[PDB]
């Protein structure tokens, strides 16, 4: 009962901790439970189905509190696999990690809330989602690629920003008298910011052929400068994965 | 009459089966007949031209049933080219393939429908389109490239999802009292989901300068995080074709 | 007066013909005259400024007919530089090229129109724009890159098309009774086609939480599959220019 | 007091001038002061909060004039580090640079305005933003990448422009009689230009099944040709940074 003790310790703190193979199954399904619990929290908002959803939602709240209670327990046990955290002092200190203690705090809030309250449960659910990280890996990856392309990006942010201010001002001048949409500069900026991202709600549009004519030039330019940073970062991620691909195919 | 027998067997089960050269002509034109049959099925919906289209549509239904009846026949014959499926047992078992039997089932439904019915014919037409694959090659290609970029993508899905929930909640707080668009959280989420994809129907827009001010920041961020996965996959497909290009230029 | 004869022949049929250096100046400015002539043709449409624009437009029509008359003359003369088309037979046959004869036909139509008419002049102006090519180089380049990526693209066109038909049908079912936007399938297809491209006019939007819920899933998928082919072709052009870059840096 | 004199000269004309490390902190924070001063200039437009913002804005105007006055002073002093501009003649001529003299002119306008006026201060603030460059580096980078891809781009601009004119004309013909949106060609062009960029305000949309049918084809094409140049330039920037990456990893 030692090699089984020690084996299951290894593979469990493989799955619970940094997971490799089929542990992504478990990490996806725990994501599903926290996620669907957040969704039913949204169904609580509709007063026409508030009572029905609330019925099922306390129940799924039951299961979610039980799931993460046991997950907290099980990880603390299978954390014996750490060669630095072993037996007494390890497992008595491992729950002292930063993420772990905030995690137990979020979990205990989950515990009491079942023992104005819904604000608390919506937020703790969100921290389950953000609890997905435990490392900030996503933030690290995004920061790296944003850093590598700082000159190209800042080129796009500067030139796009200028096109916004310019086009908004011109349209404001041409359509300040004959239109009620463009009453003050702040309205012309809302209009510029909402066309250049190609959202185009339709609540403010120019209606004199001068406004149409000036928007039509800075539009053709600006809408393509607001769409660069998505294009630049998209290519950056793909290129970076190709390089990590080959580098890893060797080492 | 053997070498002609055997020649036309080869080139026909080249064209009907895995096609190389001018067989893409035939596969495109059969796609046209199934496609245009689906379109006339849509024209059936307009009651102002329902009768005219329905007139022509039973006729093109005639041709389509005849075409695929003969295609079923001709492929079963020219399937003698299979070195594993030869004469009796092959051609008597080749129609036992999974895709082939579902194909004959869809075809026989086509046969009876010309012998509440229009629901059946719209669906069988759809299965002609999905019958285009016979291999799931498109699904394989998409799955490969989605798999290769799982870390970059999940970075985008996580950070975009957070920006959605955050911006929707802030705008909901700033514009819950002075506006009828944002009545419940579920409305604020519909608004967030429809601006961040830059659809912008225009049915819900913020109208207090607090809502405009908070949307204008998470908008500039979010609309570019919802547009990544198209950008990442787009670069992924192009890069992958370049690598298959060179690799094949050798081997 | 021979070396000057022959020199200016060379550099002129350099500029007029396949241009290298500062001949792009001339080709841009001739593009400006044809272009601005088309624009004033559009100003003719507004009856409030029809007369003013029409005033200036016959005048710029004067200059444009004179410009291209002389260009036709000058190119036919400087075409002596062709080692195959020399003196009598060359310059007497060079105007027999396909593009040249259609060009003289368009020019002569320009001549007579100044000697229901505006339909003719709008069209001939368009053929000046399309006359920019003379080779179909742009069509060749686009066809090459579309050809190279046929498998990735057709993956996107197939999967996007399916998502359209599917989402439109589901939304049609959920919102056929409680809404006047979605009356027939053809309306649901117009709605699907206009959200998935993220145009979003706002004339048709779902208004029952079932329609919002089903659109919100196929939206998140579809809007990113309709945006691939721009992303794929965009990366394709950039990659191809890098390869032609290095290849030419050698040879 | 010489080595301290000379040391701080070096590191200061490192930070103020071409900055390397933590000088980006200072250059970001000076960007914040000019930027937030522009924003409060916009809050001046809303007459409901005009007085409150104007209150705080003269104050932040105080700090901004003092900041750039001292920056002008301090840079002129620490400009002794220039091996060509040293002591008397250098520091007496260094303020004779083009950017420096326009900068002092903008600064002195800032000085007098605190000693119809708001038009002047909004513009000078803008020139602080454009003063960020001092070199046109962003313009240089954009021009380089636009130049490198001139053939692919002009392919996109030509083919997209044709699709615009074509689709707008067809829709104009099909929906000129039965609709008030499309009254003249100029309206059909506004509609075409605003759908093809996927803005889609919603003020003009086709409403006869002929207009819907013709828009639906040139839409599927055009909206993807208007989105190329963002895609091409996006890939161009990313590719170019990868090449500068490796080249610099060597030299
Ligand atoms: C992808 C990460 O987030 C983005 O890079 N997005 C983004 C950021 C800025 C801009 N434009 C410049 C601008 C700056 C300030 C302003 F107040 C207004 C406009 C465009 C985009 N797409
Ligand atoms: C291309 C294949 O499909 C996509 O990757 N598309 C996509 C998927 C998700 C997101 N955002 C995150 C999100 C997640 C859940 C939610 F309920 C709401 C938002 C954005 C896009 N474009
Ligand atoms: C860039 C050159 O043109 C494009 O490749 N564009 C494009 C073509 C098709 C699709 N979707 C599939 C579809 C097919 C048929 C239909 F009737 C409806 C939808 C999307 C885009 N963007
Ligand atoms: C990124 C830098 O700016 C752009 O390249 N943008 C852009 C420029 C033109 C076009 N279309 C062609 C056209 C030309 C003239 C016209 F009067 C109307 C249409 C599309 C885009 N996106």
């Amino acid at each position: 009962r030692n090699a089984f003790y020690r084996k299951l310790q290894n593979f469990l703190y493989n799955v619970l901790e940094r997971p490799r193979g089929w542990a992504f199954i478990y990490h996806a399904y725990v994501f599903l439970l926290v996620f669907s619990c957040l969704v039913l929290s949204v169904f609580s908002t509709i007063k026409e189905y508030e009572k029905s959803s609330e019925g099922a939602l306390y129940i799924l709240e039951i299961v979610t509190i039980v799931v993460f209670g046991v997950e907290y327990f099980v990880r603390i046990w299978a954390a014996g696999c750490c060669c630095r955290y072993r037996g007494w002092r390890g497992r008595l200190k491992f729950a002292r990690k930063p993420f772990c203690v905030i995690d137990i705090m979020v979990l205990i809030a989950s515990i009491a809330v079942l023992a104005s309250a819904l604000r608390s449960l919506r937020f703790l659910q969100i921290l389950r989602m953000i609890r997905m990280d435990r490392r900030g890996g996503t933030w690290k990856l995004l920061g790296s690629v944003v850093y590598a392309h700082s000159k190209e990006l800042v080129t796009a942010w500067y030139i796009g920003f200028l096109c916004l201010i310019l086009a908004s001002f011109l349209v404001y001048l041409a359509e300040k008298g004959e239109n009620d949409h463009f009453d003050t500069y702040a309205d012309a900026l809302w209009w510029g910011l909402i066309t250049l991202t190609t959202i185009g709600y339709g609540d403010k549009y120019p209606q004199t052929w001068n406004g149409r004519l000036l928007a039509a030039t800075f539009t053709l330019i600006g809408v393509s400068f607001f769409a660069l940073p998505a294009g630049i970062l998209g290519s950056g991620f793909a290129l970076k994965v190709q390089e990590q691909h080959r580098q890893k195919h060797f080492e």
